[PDB]
């Protein structure tokens, strides 16, 4: 298992514009298009992102390309973030994947807001951190995904995903 297969499980793949769990216009593998209510604003963002008139639909290849960019930008964002970088550097390879997943879903800024949990992860207090991460809107809104990520941080294995 790797970051790509992990995120593909969590986000799914959709070739037509869709609304995400928060109601935002998205396409592909969790690629947010716009927080705007206009399908039109979404179609425009899409065409801008792919470089062709897509008419709200993309190919598998196009989705994978967006996905590659997004994973890349997620990692680079963690590496540039003063709060995130140290945590990331302190973690093992599996746990690094769990942090990248949060960043991909909720953005750098959102994750950087989890001050206490970040401190616990840095300290390698697995159980305490899993419990603290669960006290968030994130866990309440997308509990199955949050549980998978949380288990990954707690155990440092891919057990939560070997099921799936």
């Amino acid at each position: 298992m790797n970051i790509f297969e992990m995120l593909r499980i969590d986000e799914g793949l959709r070739l037509k514009i869709y609304k995400d769990t928060e109601g935002y216009y998205t396409i592909g593998i969790g690629h947010l298009l716009t927080k705007s209510p206009s399908l039109n604003a979404a179609k425009s963002e899409l065409d801008k992102a792919i470089g062709r008139n897509c008419n709200g639909v993309i190919t598998k290849d196009e989705a994978e390309k967006l996905f590659n960019q997004d994973v890349d930008a997620a990692v680079r964002g963690i590496l540039r973030n003063a709060k995130l970088k140290p945590v990331y550097d302190s973690l093992d390879a599996v746990r690094r994947c769990a942090l990248i997943n949060m960043v991909f879903q909720m953005g750098e800024t959102g994750v950087a807001g989890f001050t206490n949990s970040l401190r616990m992860l840095q300290q390698k207090r697995w159980d305490e951190a899993a419990a603290n991460l669960a006290k968030s809107r994130w866990y309440n809104q997308t509990p199955n995904r949050a549980k998978r990520v949380i288990t990954t941080f707690r155990t440092g294995t891919w057990d939560a995903y070997k099921n799936l």
